[PDB]
C-alpha cells in the first residue's frame, strides 16, 4: 500500500506527476483517493465519473445513499467514504466552481480536508472545467497542505506549464 512511484518532488511533502488519478491508484493502492467532488455527489465528467466508472458504479450507489439521508455538501467541504476497489477511503472534497460564479477564496478550506489524512493520492483541486488558475490551484495546495500528497495531473501540456511555473 501507498507505493507511489514516477512523482517529481516539488516541496518537503508535495509530489506530482502527469498521469491519470485511476491509474495510480489502481498501481498504488493507496489508503486515501480524493475524489474532485460537487456537492450532492453527483459523479460524472472529470475526474468523478472516471473513478465512479472505475469502481463499475458501486461509488455512486453509495453516494446516492449518502446524499439521501445526509443532503449536500458544501463547498471547501468534504465526505469520507469507502474507497471501493481504489483505495481504502475515498475523500469527497468539494472545490469552488469558478465557472459557476463560486468564490475561489474557498479553494484553501477545500485543501485544508487533505490535513486529516498522512498521506493522500489526489487531483488538482477546482481545474479542468471548475475554472480556477491550475498555477494557483497548486500554490493553494503547496501553502495549504501539511501531509504528503501525491498528485495525479492527467494532461501532458498542463503538467509541463504547472512544473515549469513551480521551478520559476
Ligand atoms: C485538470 C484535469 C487534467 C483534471 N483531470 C484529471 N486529473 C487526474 N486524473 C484524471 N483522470 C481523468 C479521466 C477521465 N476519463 N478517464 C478515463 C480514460 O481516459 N480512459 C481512456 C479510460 C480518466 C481525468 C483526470 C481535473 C482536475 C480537477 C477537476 C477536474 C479535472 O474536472 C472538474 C472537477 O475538478
Amino acid at each position: 500500500v501507498n507505493s507511489f512511484s514516477g512523482y517529481l518532488k516539488l516541496t518537503d511533502n508535495v509530489y506530482i506527476k502527469n498521469a491519470d488519478i485511476v491509474e495510480e491508484a489502481k498501481k498504488v493502492k493507496p489508503t486515501v483517493v480524493v475524489n474532485a467532488a460537487n456537492v450532492y455527489l453527483k459523479h460524472g465528467g472529470g475526474v468523478a465519473g472516471a473513478l465512479n466508472k472505475a469502481t463499475n458504479n458501486a461509488m455512486q450507489v453509495e453516494s446516492d445513499d449518502y446524499i439521501a439521508t445526509n443532503g449536500p455538501l458544501k463547498v471547501g467541504g468534504s465526505c469520507v467514504l469507502s474507497g471501493h476497489n481504489l483505495a481504502k477511503h475515498c475523500l469527497h472534497v468539494v472545490g469552488p466552481n469558478v465557472n459557476k460564479g463560486e468564490d475561489i477564496q474557498l479553494l484553501k478550506s477545500a485543501y485544508e480536508n487533505f490535513n486529516q489524512h498522512e498521506v493522500l493520492l489526489a487531483p488538482l483541486l477546482s481545474a479542468g472545467i471548475f475554472g480556477a488558475d491550475p498555477i494557483h490551484s497548486l500554490r493553494v495546495c503547496v501553502d495549504t497542505v501539511r501531509t504528503n500528497v501525491y498528485l495525479a495531473v492527467f494532461d501532458k501540456n498542463l503538467y509541463d506549464k504547472l512544473v515549469s511555473s513551480f521551478l520559476e
